[PDB]
């Protein structure tokens, strides 16, 4: 009997399964029965990340109305549109449309979408689930696929295999290996990069000095598990929030190179579907860059693309500030940085000190010197109160927060520019990977306003201290010493060091047995751009055929999602409804390429 496999049953593998079911009526000759083998060690639909068993203190950073696993009439794909409830719609009042659902609520949704997909499967499709890890993929002698499972079963005679493996484990770095040995030598707790939901924090005693290294979204997970996750609660009084300790909290210290928590997402004022539509980095501009890349002279991010992005962000900021319909047409007609930008801003009455400054935005303390921890704390509380305030204004009327949400709304235009060798190698390395991606994340992939407010209250209550910029950490006899060179008197010896970040996809250092087998036998390879290696797994153009060390696109092997980071930009994001989501059209294209290779 005809047979294919999907490796991974998270949102992406679940979506491949739903799109297979959708197009199998059209693409399988009548009377043909296809078995789809779905393989995941975690219960299928949510997979590992979204599993319903995890702690309820952990949130999504997407509002509930903007999360789906269903196609809609806006999705440009060849498969049939099969409409279904968004997270919000399904949750039946459990969560508001502009509120952040718990990860377990998204799990309960994903669980239901898996079960529904099975119930609605056409007669031509039989689904077989496997509570196992796939560990080897090989060509059989005839060119069909053998997939070996860790439970001793082997799947043979496979027409196609889809790898939707998502957030894979990575070998500990050199730094993380030293810091873990140090914990072993002096009985300390080292927690290496991980989903915060996957870590055991119960070994951290009340009052323990802990360093959270990292101030992004992993940091806010840990912040919550070590406070509200231990009996802590908040109380709102005359608008302002207050933390009510349980007495079980550690003494939490945090820091990073930048020294700042990620910016609050402006409160959504764009409803479920609305966004800033591109007016500088436009489809027309993106076609011009694709053409230059295909004819072998790819653009430079910093010289060619950044100026278009900065112009959009600055334009939306000043449009929200001036609120005059004549303004934006005149500001858009000017090249980025032209002397007339200033003259026009002056004409519409914008003081030289409300002007935009990428230096203030990324390094808002940089004018300022800190005599001790207390000056740093007073400045930081000022900063976080101003961030919360700005986010309350929302992503339409709030000048700053609408401007920064542009960075979110340009993701698809930027994907189309940089993806599949769209940049010179040296630019991808020095401009995108090592500057823009992290800045972007700081500015536009931060937490809900609520979490900034909470952190503000936790600083006031003394439960959490943020150390300061350029976090230094040293192994010392019996502890780690953490300080900020920019904040005298911030030295503190901790006995728990938590790396508050996810492992970044790295094929080179993968801990997944299956990808390691494929790498070592030359059946996949790191995606390389002009001599820069990304450790994404290399794939072809949609529908993303796996590429081997010889440069051959495998007709029977597809890869889709986080492991392809480098080929694709910001793969760690879900599907949005009503905005021609590329996750859903990618899934449709993969499903039809699989059905086609099976029905010859
Ligand atoms: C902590 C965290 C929070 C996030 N929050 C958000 C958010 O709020 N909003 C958002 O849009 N995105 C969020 N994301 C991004 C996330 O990448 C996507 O939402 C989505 O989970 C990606 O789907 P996926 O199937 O590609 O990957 P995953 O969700 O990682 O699924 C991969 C699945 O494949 C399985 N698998 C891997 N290797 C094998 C193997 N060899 N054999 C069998 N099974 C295997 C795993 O067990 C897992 O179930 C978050 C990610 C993380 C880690
Ligand atoms: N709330 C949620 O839904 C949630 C939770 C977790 C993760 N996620 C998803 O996963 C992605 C990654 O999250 P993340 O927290 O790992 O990344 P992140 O949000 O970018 O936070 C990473 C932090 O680590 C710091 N950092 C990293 N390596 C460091 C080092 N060696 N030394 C010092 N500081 C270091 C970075 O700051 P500096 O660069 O300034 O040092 C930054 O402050 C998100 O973008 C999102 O898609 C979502």
């Amino acid at each position: 009997p005809l047979s294919v496999a999907v490796v991974g049953a998270g949102p992406r593998g679940t979506s491949v399964l739903e799109r297979l079911c959708a197009s199998a009526p059209e693409l399988l000759a009548p009377g043909v029965r296809l078995t789809v083998h779905v393989v995941d060690p975690a219960p299928p639909g949510p997979g590992r990340v979204w599993r319903t068993a995890q702690s309820e203190d952990l949130l999504m950073n997407t509002v509930a109305s903007q999360v789906t696993l269903f196609t809609d009439e806006s999705v440009n794909c060849s498969g049939p549109i099969l409409a279904g409830p968004s997270l919000h719609e399904w949750a039946d009042g459990a969560i508001g449309p502009d509120d952040y659902p718990t990860r377990a609520l998204y799990g309960r949704y994903l669980e239901w979408v898996f079960a529904r997909t099975l119930r609605h499967a056409p007669p031509s499709v039989r689904v077989e689930t496997h509570r196992a890890r796939a560990v080897r993929l090989d060509d059989a002698a005839d060119g069909r696929q053998h997939l070996a499972l860790d439970n001793g079963r082997t799947l043979t005679g496979l027409s196609a295999v889809v790898l939707a493996q998502g957030h894979l484990p990575v070998r500990p770095s050199a730094a993380v290996l030293r810091d873990t040995e140090h914990a072993d030598r002096h009985a300390l707790r080292h927690i290496p990069p991980a989903n915060p939901a996957d870590v055991d924090l119960t070994v951290i005693s009340p009052g323990e000095p802990v360093l959270l290294r990292g101030l992004g979204l992993n940091f806010f997970d840990h912040m919550a598990l070590l406070t509200t996750g231990r009996g802590g609660t908040y109380v709102r009084e005359d608008g302002v929030l207050r933390y009510v300790p349980s007495g079980r909290e550690p003494r939490v210290y945090a820091g990073s190179r930048r020294g700042l928590p990620y910016q609050a997402r402006g409160d959504n004022a764009k409803g479920p579907y609305g966004r800033h539509l591109p007016e500088v980095l436009t489809p027309e501009a993106v076609s011009a860059f694709r053409k230059r890349a295909d004819s072998g002279e790819a653009p430079d991010f910093l010289r060619d693309i950044w100026p278009l992005v900065a112009k959009e962000v600055e334009t939306v900021y000043y449009t929200a500030l001036v609120r005059h319909p004549d303004f934006a047409p005149r500001y858009l007609s000017l090249p980025y940085g032209d002397p007339q930008e200033a003259e026009l801003l002056a004409e519409f009455g914008v003081d030289a000190d409300a002007r935009w400054d990428w230096e203030r935005v990324s390094r808002p303390y940089a004018q300022r010197e800190f005599a001790h921890r207390g000056e740093w704390r007073q400045w930081l509380l000022g900063y976080l109160r101003a961030d919360a305030a700005e986010a309350l204004r929302g992503n339409v009327d709030g000048p700053l927060k609408a401007a920064l949400d542009v960075l979110r709304d340009l993701r698809n235009e930027l994907r189309l520019v940089v993806d599949h060798r769209g940049l010179r190698g040296d630019s991808r390395r020095d401009h995108l990977d090592r500057w823009y991606t992290p800045l972007n994340a700081f500015l536009s992939i931060g937490p809900p306003r609520r979490r900034i407010e909470e952190l503000t209250a936790l600083l006031e209550a003394g439960v959490v201290e943020v150390l300061g910029p350029r976090l230094e950490v040293t192994r010392e006899d019996g502890a780690w010493l953490a300080r900020s060179p920019d904040v005298p008197g911030s030295a503190v010896r901790v006995t728990t060091l938590i790396e508050a970040r996810l492992p970044e996809p790295d094929l080179g250092q993968t801990a997944d047995a299956l990808l390691a087998h494929l790498r070592e036998t030359g059946q996949c390879r790191a995606h390389v751009v002009d001599g820069y290696t990304t450790g994404g797994i290399d794939v072809s153009a949609r529908p993303y055929h796996l590429v081997d060390r010889e440069g051959v696109a495998h007709p029977r092997r597809f890869a889709f999602g986080v492991p392809t980071e480098g080929v694709h930009w910001v793969t760690a994001a879900g599907a949005r409804p009503g905005v021609d989501s590329v996750t859903l059209s990618d899934a449709d294209a993969v499903a039809r390429a699989v059905l086609r290779v099976a029905g010859q």
